[PDB]
């Protein structure tokens, strides 16, 4: 009966106390520098130290266009390709997040409310402005130049810096977790024009001949220290521990135009935001291409059927701008969509204009009971 | 005092509605029309749930007819796509009742930035004005056609988590009026010289300006699925019972160096206060203002203070100026409550006075339905 | 007959609404448009309260482009800018359906005078027709442009003191129709020797008049504020469920020197009845009548009359005469009411019958919801 | 409780039979001729008998133009303002109405339903018309030329001759009333071609050539004779006698384009009828410099928001014509405005143009309790 609304109340209070106890230290654990003609997969290895909370990835690379005459310019999504995947493990080689670092640097964004570690332009008169370069990226590489690109990730296991729903207990020496970083390559990371461009870095009539010189990363760990101690060991937010709070994305194909095309919420986990990239066969449109979207559930009651410009207004009351072209929102966090407490519920989208090899890739923010 | 357990008990109900109820945005009405015809329309809200209140999006082309002279965007220009606003819930009983100009620099406001804005940043990754959610050329140039966009939130409930002010609408089948007077041929374009304060595009060009359509499409706001217990629905009665409303007038009588003071009513808690210097058509960056105060009679003021310092109490609102000539004050943690009639008033002491120079002010505030 | 308690509550409860509630009179819709691309338009009116009426305003402006021939008013003039109007309650239910002029001549009946008409006197102080209320230019020259203002007022409640067919709208969502159809370029314009009954103009530059653009705003008047008793709304039951409605017909087959009989139906009271003359297009001044009356199936004439002297008691009602062909009979006190379908007839003996001739009839009646 | 409602229905039946019981009497009580060159003000001393309900006060004047070659012509008030200013006082020295001729014959007029004492004309062969010349004034005064005018005022104590709000019981000998009437003269009535008209009889390029040559006034009482006796002295209307019915006027400036003007109703008193005169700079329009009226209560909810021509509509249906060019009219006769009753009201006013020198001459019809 109230056996959960107790052990609710046991988990906030062993998490106030770990917070109020425990002291926050961000190390680094590993950096290389490398050319992903080389290698492009590593695993890194985090060091087991109290509750993880996360990983702050930084990753430079420097890229040069050697073609004889022509440019390539950043992609919508720029450096965020820079890192095509990111996965997981905890000790007990339980995976949690799986995802593409664009939708992993999305959710980045969403989280923080505004462009993932940006600078805003203000009127300031003092020379505050992008002067350190956290995350920057050349807007083009002229024929024979040779850009510098720096990309921040940060790999959540906590769910924020106050929430520590999932969060990893890593104290059990012998048992290691894994991060697992997969790097652009030339491959990846340029697209000739007429190219679709989701993956890549840079596109333009200079392509087939830029190539990285170098890329570097350097993980650092985000941990909490000095556990509290009380009547039976470590004072532990036990439901916090033993949930996992994962970023995962898929593809998904079969649009034609006026039809609603929905991606069912594949039930039991508890969705706190869905992130819908509109592929259309390589074009990536202002919103153009589309009726409209929405949240439906078993039916055919819509709780938000909108058209996009008003679909992209509830976004930028949740991060001050839009995401790049093609790019659709959706929070749930104060309401996670979870069937199971409302029949089976569907992201939807009706699409205006459908080009060949379109596709809807889909990324989800979400809970999920470990075990 | 039964204040502390009504008020508690409203607390408990509103977060038991909240936490119960799920949240939903629904079109109630789309249309299309050429202001040369009709410009006032009456929407007619469904009647569902808690209503929290109605986002506006408006889309308009204008044509610029002129031989060879082009018009600008006014200070205000897509925020005048709406002229007024008019609410009357299910007990014909009036909410807002004010400007298009006012209703979205309160919206603005309550935002803590630009209404529905792009904020610009130094991000390599494409973040931006990529959707046009409120937008507007600077510029239409004589033969050309320019498409507009903007949005307005009309209020019912005072926020997303407080919903004071909010309407209780499967009651009865009584219906609720949603009055929108939108901008027309003659109020859109204004002369060169002439008063822009209601105006969209001024400039040499204007008299063969013209609307080639307007369309709107109004969105409901509201909470299902309402909790139930054993009385029946479990409601915030003091949330339900309050009136959360903007309104705006008009004073005039500005003399040089003389305290302009307008009263403020009893009754009312006032949230907000905005007061727009219309210097007879002119619109100065407070140049023509020597100070504005917020006064309690017998009792001096409270912040008087130089139109800059003003302006910065402002800044640390909405991370930015409102437009020229027009002035915010923020009294939300304590609302202006005089219990008698002009107890305190908003005041302005005017540098410079031109010809018909007036105070347009507009107001946020709470009221019992008493 | 538990009828007298039911009339006696009724009236109480008349007397308890006028007293409590609160009259607004308020403007519910305003459109511009070009009578070339559409003159019908279904206004929905707002849900609030006990509705008693819409006052109508039209504005039109009228260019006569023919090269050097102008036209001139027709007897009903600016009373046709709304050829036809017809309301339904929130019940599905219609009330009145008649045309423009019958509207008209019935709000100039209730009112005792020419509708809104501004009357002359030898006063000094500049009282008189300031504000061209109802107007409309006499003639419109070749090559002019006239502009014309008329209003009418659409009942429910049959007056502000007696709320018989007044409509209760706070009620269901359901909506109103209130629907007009306007003149248009093919109706407002009569050739010379053609029919002017429905045209505003008429003459040699007919062919080549036009509008320019008509206008209408609607002004809904309501009673709101209603009072609450023991059981609820304090409510005039009988007044909410009697049906009051202006309605038309048209009858033909008069031949000189013989009775024409047009019938009354049963259940209707009758309150007036307006009988038009349109002798094949020509409109006489009683000349072409011997004598109209009221008479019922074996029991005679009530009002058998010469057209002079009929026209004397309707001068005794609006202090003039309707214009010619017009013929008014006030029922006011003793509502024409059969039992028997025809039992009451009103009569028109021809004394001259043109080709296409035909009696237009407008009435004004009660009748229960049934 | 209901011991106002016994004094409601013990104020009633004492009217109905002071009516019953009484009679009626119209009687001369001053008679004066004088050129206002020397003298414009006079304190008329009304006769102390039984209850008094109003004067009727007749005025004539003899107006000469000597200019050399132009002529004048009417104001729209025109002889409406031969008086300035009417002020009286009953036996107590509590003041009653006090405001100007015009808008004492506005009222009078409304009360009337037609311009007052007008000859309506008519298609009669009989001859009937203007036979008396009662209100009566040349419509333009030629150089040269003698015009003679005649006028009426009726001023109220009772609001009618059913309704005896208002009236005044003068049977305190060695306490007199006062009826204060200020006379149009040579400064007044004449007003030079661009000169503000308001208050001026004549105006044309000959003004400052004309001249009064005289006025005279005749002032009849109209009271209540032999009044009713019973047991307890005289059968009086307690509340009727102890209430005033009053009428004032006002100026309000501080208007400007496209912003609602509002003159806020000053408590307590029960506004009858309210009439607003648009004098904006001197200029007098039908209706073209206002984009609306309306009355309006605490809560910006308007009972009557109307453009000016249908706002002329309701007033064609009090008056039968009318009221001169920017002139409006207000009638709240069965539902008086009242705050207290309702919260704040105000008049309102949004005008479309405003020029210099530009204000809104208020005139209010009200009762109000004695004392």
């Amino acid at each position: 009966a109230l056996r959960n609304q107790q052990a609710m109340a046991a988990n906030l209070q062993a998490r106030q106390i770990v917070l109020q106890q425990s002291y926050p230290v961000i190390q680094q654990v590993e950096t290389q520098t490398f050319d992903p003609a080389n290698r492009s997969v590593f695993d890194v290895t985090p060091a087991n130290v109290g509750i993880v909370k996360g990983f702050l990835v930084k990753v430079t690379a420097a890229i040069t266009n050697n073609h004889a005459t022509e440019a390539v310019a950043l992609t919508d999504f720029g450096p965020a390709n820079l890192v095509q995947r990111v996965i997981y493990y905890d000790p007990d080689n339980q995976r949690h997040t799986e995802t593409s670092g664009w939708h992993l640097h999305f959710v980045n964004t969403a989280k923080q409310g505004a462009p993932f570690l940006s600078s805003m332009v203000t009127d300031s008169p003092i020379k505050y402005g992008d002067v350190m370069n956290v995350i920057d990226a050349p807007a083009t590489i002229a024929a024979g130049a040779t850009g510098e690109l720096t990309m921040y990730y940060w790999v959540p296991l906590a769910y924020s810096e106050t929430d520590l729903t999932g969060a990893v207990l890593a104290n059990v020496p012998q048992s290691k977790q894994r991060l697992k970083l997969e790097f652009a390559n030339n491959n990846t990371a340029f697209a000739a024009v007429g190219a679709n461009p989701l993956e890549a870095i840079y596109q333009g009539a200079g392509a087939a001949d830029c190539e990285f010189e170098e890329i570097s990363y350097t993980v650092y760990q985000s941990y909490l220290d000095q556990l509290p101690v009380g009547q039976n060991g470590y004072i532990l937010p036990l439901i916090d521990l033993s949930t996992l709070y994962n970023l995962e994305n898929s593809a998904q194909a079969g649009l034609t135009p006026n039809v609603d095309f929905v991606v069912q919420y594949a039930n039991l986990y508890r969705y706190l935001s869905t992130i819908a990239v509109f592929d259309n066969g390589g074009s990536f449109n202002a919103g153009t291409d589309i009726n409209y979207l929405s949240q439906r559930t078993a039916n055919f009651s819509d709780t938000r059927k909108l058209d996009p410009k008003t679909w992209a207004a509830q976004t930028r009351r949740r991060i001050a701008t839009d995401f790049p072209k093609g790019v659709y929102y959706c929070d749930n966090r104060d309401k996670p969509i979870y069937t199971l407490q409302y029949g089976n519920v569907g992201f939807v989208v009706n699409p205006k204009t459908v080009n060949q090899n379109a596709r809807l890739l889909m990324g989800y923010e979400y809970f999920t009971s470990r075990t």
